[PDB]
């Protein structure tokens, strides 16, 4: 096998302004999917190798959390970094998070979450598959999620605080083995739209639909980069391109959904495929899938009932058919 080490700062964890459990990060670990901070270059070699080999593994995984504030200056928030073994959305609570492998961190303190291969091993004798075009379950691998609990307060003024709380650093070492010739996957899009208006549609037995304004950076990036939505029975045709969507904003709390998937959006991240034709006017529309495998298998989330928040969306191009 061939190895590749990499250490990078991923971004920052902000203050908790809602007093509820807030999601602040969802870090994909798959080598062709793993994400840099803007103008970061540490993971380029990892993506490159991920496109050249058919199987990958992690030898170790450290997430270092560096406080951006002093512990006596800011109070009332606990940070919880945890391992999502399969990169699968779930309906969890703070307590559920605590049932995962995880580390809690007090505001104003530093800490490092360290994981062993035992914790990170794939189903192929410890290995995972690299090619995100062809499978999810044996391919996607683990994720690091970060949440927070408790309204972040300035201790001097006993007021709401709103700055960054932690620097987030990831250190790992990917190993690769077996061959592939997939330059398809070297250019996957990873981006963010801070100005996206969003809505959800559906009726009993129909797919959950996500509408996004047709002029938005998100929308006009997805159309350009997705293949053409010509794939199929009593459903629309979808693009074969899957996107992971991550909504870290508290404004994601104002998104209503038809039953029974309000939990999935409330959870902050899910998968989508561009669907053909128009659904809401002036919008581009997507089917929503509660797992990556469901997206690849065209098994969309189906509503059971019926019933324009501008939010911010981190999105990741999952594949390149
Ligand atoms: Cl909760
Ligand atoms: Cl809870």
């Amino acid at each position: 096998a061939i190895c590749q080490r990499a250490t990078a700062t991923l971004g920052t964890v902000g203050s908790n302004t809602s007093g509820t459990t807030e999601i602040e990060a969802c870090i994909l670990l798959n080598p062709v999917l793993v994400k840099d901070a803007t103008g970061s270059t540490q993971f380029g070699p990892v993506q490159a190798l991920g496109a050249q080999y058919s199987m990958w593994k992690l030898k170790y995984l450290n997430v270092k959390l560096t406080s951006m504030v002093g512990a006596s200056a800011v109070n009332g928030t606990v940070l919880r970094v945890s391992l999502n073994p399969t990169s699968t959305p779930s309906s969890t609570s703070w307590s559920g998070l605590g049932a995962r492998k995880h580390l809690d961190v007090t505001v104003g303190k530093n800490a490092t979450f360290k994981l062993k291969p035992s914790d990170l091993g794939g189903p192929r004798d410890g290995w995972w598959l690299t090619n995100t075009n062809d499978n999810a379950s044996d391919t996607l691998g683990p994720s690091i999620e970060i949440h927070t609990l408790g309204r972040t307060m300035s201790s001097y003024k006993n007021e709401q605080f709103t700055g960054g709380l932690f620097l987030v650093e990831l250190a790992s070492e990917w190993c690769f083995t077996g061959y592939a010739a997939n330059p398809n996957l070297v250019n996957l899009v990873k981006s963010t739209d801070n100005q996206v208006p969003v809505t959800f549609e559906g009726s009993a037995g129909s797919p959950l639909i996500m509408n996004v304004s047709e002029g938005s950076h998100f929308a006009r990036t997805v159309l350009a980069r997705s293949t053409t939505p010509t794939t199929l029975a009593g459903e629309r045709t979808t693009s074969d391109t899957v996107w992971q969507v991550l909504n870290t904003a508290v404004s994601a709390a104002e998104l209503v959904t038809p039953p029974p998937f309000n939990w999935l959006v409330k959870g902050g991240w899910w998968f989508v495929k561009l669907i053909a034709g128009r659904t809401r006017t002036g919008s581009r529309s997507f089917y929503v899938y509660p797992s990556y495998q469901d997206a690849l298998s065209n098994k969309p989330a189906l509503c059971t009932g019926s019933t324009p928040v501008t939010t911010t969306l981190q999105f990741t191009q999952m594949n390149q058919p």
